[PDB]
């Protein structure tokens, strides 16, 4: 066998693929590798740590992704889509991903990109204010984003307050430099987990991204909201 199952459901390993939900298309440059044994055929997609934090996270061995078949996923910050296509792949075709980007270039190559993959929900909006989309936004199992200034911990509570399940996860890059670079590495993280467990967003586990990102942590966690 040529591309091995990992840990994680729906993730693949040569070196970390994920089956394409669209084959015979790229979206960022990544290698594609097909597989064909009789009339059976499975393209699946390279995915680079070095662009995806997501990727990089699993290759430094973290636990959970809480992405699988069918997960619903609200991911903000989805910029051109690079990490939000490797999730779309996951959650396949019964699944969701909704991708909330500010800026309308990275907005515009995001809904290029959900022309082909029926389960990306294009949102070209401010995080900021979830009020202004959150009629589009059914219940999510998981939110992704990665925080990179002092108020986007917040930010990404008052989304999950408003669209992510009791019990659900989420998975948050933190790019220390960005946030305070003033701070050592370590003071941010633990600065950006106490945000976190200030709004019932409970860390589960950490990890930094070496080699694959400098100061540059991954943090997954439950959502725990009081009744
Ligand atoms: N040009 C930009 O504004 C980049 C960007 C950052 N950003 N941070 C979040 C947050 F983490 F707060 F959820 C959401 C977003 C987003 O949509 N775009």
């Amino acid at each position: 066998v040529m591309v091995e199952p990992h840990r994680h459901e729906g993730v693949f390993i040569c070196a970390l693929v994920t089956k394409n939900l669209v084959p015979g298309e790229s979206v960022y440059g990544e290698k594609r590798v097909s597989i064909s044994e009789g009339d059976d055929k499975i393209e699946y997609r390279a995915w680079n740590p070095f662009r995806s934090k997501l990727a990089a996270a699993i290759l430094g061995g973290v636990d959970q992704i809480h992405i699988k078949p069918g997960a619903k996923v609200l991911y903000l910050g989805a910029a051109s889509g690079t990490t939000v296509s490797h999730v779309s792949d996951i959650v396949g075709p019964d699944g969701l991903v909704y991708a909330v980007e500010f800026s309308h270039r990275s907005g515009r190559d995001l809904i290029n990109l959900a022309k082909k993959r029926t389960n990306i929900i294009p949102v070209i909006e401010d995080a900021r204010h979830p009020h202004k989309y959150r009629m589009l936004i059914a219940m999510v199992d998981v939110i992704f984003a990665d925080v990179a200034q002092p108020d986007q911990t917040r930010i990404v509570a008052l989304n999950a307050h408003t669209f992510l399940r009791n019990g659900g996860h989420f998975v948050i890059s933190i790019k220390a430099n960005c946030i305070d670079s003033t701070a050592s590495a370590e003071a941010v993280f633990a600065s950006e987990v106490k945000k976190m467990q200030q709004e019932n967003m409970k860390p589960q586990e950490q990890l930094t991204l070496e080699p694959y990102e400098r100061d540059h942590a991954v943090v997954v966690g439950v959502y725990r909201p009081p009744p």
